[PDB]
């Protein structure tokens, strides 16, 4: 699994940009599925199995990023975010465009006293990126306006713990993608590769009786994180219980609940403090969501992959 | 072309189950081509010559159609479309399977009153496919949820047009297969038979086939706006020659691949039209066969104009 999980964090695939991403998919898929195809929307959906059951695994394929939007006379590049990646996780990092230029994070100010200014309220309109050009033009050429980028960082492994961008939700890609190359199907398993709309804008069209989405959450387990109904690396699946969850919804939660007490895998339960396809989610705790360096415990994503086979598999 | 244009517009091959297509192109293609490459997604790469430029030519493989997403008790099969297939087009129609089952496809409503109201907003989830089954489990052994189906129409000539189904984009397909089949290259010449990659089922999606090149040729349909009541102004016609794409955003380089087209078809004497605006890394042209009822089963090609979109490709790439 592990090199699975690492072509598929070190995928070029911001939101809007995925081909990369869909075609590694694909490859790995290769054997493994009955049929394949894009929907109107971008989503990429496989299918294995026969089973009058129908059941949908789906994650997210897009990573977040950055959007050139504008060049200046001297060739740096202004950007804007893609998705929730904050100013403060820029700073110094590097970044790889969808050509292969790799361009370096600046903050404007040049006096001790206007750079601690703007780094208390950093904003994205203080940030430049340097791609080494010299002028508009030369920029323009190598990275026009409009290109996308994503962090320069890439898979590694950190005592046992794997670290990598875009863990959000390459993990949860990689769980569908490895069920699907293990499992023997008791029911018609439909595997869904979902692209995101941008927030401000306007299912998956395959019928089905129950879906489950594969996610991360955010992993409560470092330092001063001391709350209740925290979910931690190598807890197990996180078992979403939702507040409003229908009667069938709430029948799913129960069914995994059994199936990992019977065959003895490790669960949580996640409790948030404060679409009609019967649905339940299933996530994987991560550390540091939305850093170039998140992080997974590679047992919690074998036991993901261990619960949905129990439950889906012959 | 007749025959090489029967062969690939008959061929199954809806989203993934492309293989009949590729086969009869390497066929087709044995002893004109240098090599070919299947990569892993299921493109097909071909190439001859060895010059210094390197160009692609690009046709999609992939036909559109239906996909199974349930099947009922009594053996009827649910469908949704892939690609731009309309519901109106499958009413009454037989569709053809992988393996040779056909279908009908019937709609919901027994009075008229519900079979006209049924019809005034077609929906898919009001039609199904009758595939002579009498239960679930009949069905689904042949015909299994995920089946792929395609129209059930083949060739016919009708008074020297040519109509079946799939010119989208077959007829791209046989024009590069002509193309290697006559060609003297002064260039190194890839074709590539192109999966879906993107929304659509015609489109490269921008993403290298693995081939270097220094310009890239999409060989697609586009609209023959030339029957009852069209209004012509600047529409594309049977007869008027390959379709030259306008490109509003286009680079200098892909500006001037239209404009070395434009001299070449000038120069040769072969016929051409514009395709007019409605309103990024190998520099690329579109040229497009004027085709009648696309998405229909019953698309319609003028064969002169294939053979001149042929005699263009040949005249500007074989010197």
């Amino acid at each position: 699994m592990k090199e699975l999980i690492r072509k598929l964090t070190e995928a070029f695939g911001p939101s809007g940009r995925e081909e990369e991403v869909r075609s590694i998919i694909l490859e790995e898929l290769e054997g493994h599925i009955d049929g394949h195809r894009i929907d109107g929307l971008g989503n990429l959906i496989v299918w294995k199995g026969s089973g009058e059951k129908k059941v949908i695994l789906d994650a997210a394929i897009d990573e977040i990023g950055v959007v050139v939007t504008n060049v200046d006379d001297k060739g740096f590049l202004t950007i804007e975010p893609v998705g929730g990646v904050s100013p403060y996780m820029l700073l110094g990092k590097r970044i790889r465009f969808e050509n292969g230029t790799i361009g370096v994070v600046g903050m404007e100010g040049e006096t001790t006293e206007e750079r601690q200014e703007n780094v208390r309220k950093l904003s994205f309109d203080k940030l430049f990126i340097d791609i080494g050009a010299n002028s508009r033009e030369e920029a323009q050429k190598m990275c026009p306006i409009g290109s996308f980028g994503v962090y320069d960082s890439g898979f590694v492994e950190v005592s046992g713990k794997y670290v990598s961008k875009a863990m959000d939700d390459r993990i949860g890609c990689a769980v569908i993608v490895e069920v699907f190359k293990r499992i023997k199907p008791a029911v018609t398993l439909y595997g869904v590769f979902s692209v995101q709309e941008e927030v401000g804008l306007v299912g998956y069209g395959v019928p089905a009786d129950e879906a489950i989405a594969i996610d991360v959450t955010d992993s409560a387990d470092t330092p001063k994180a001391i709350k209740r109904h925290a979910m931690r690396l190598s807890g197990g699946p996180a078992l979403k219980v939702k507040d409003r969850a229908s009667i069938s919804s709430k029948r799913i939660l129960e069914n995994l609940i059994e199936i990992a007490e019977k065959f003895d895998i490790k669960y949580q339960m996640e409790v948030l403090t404060f679409e009609g396809i019967p649905s339940a989610t299933v996530s994987i705790p991560t550390r540091y969501v939305h850093s170039p360096s998140e992080m997974i415990a590679p047992d919690d994503v074998e036991a993901t992959v261990d619960l949905l086979i129990r439950y889906l598999g012959a």
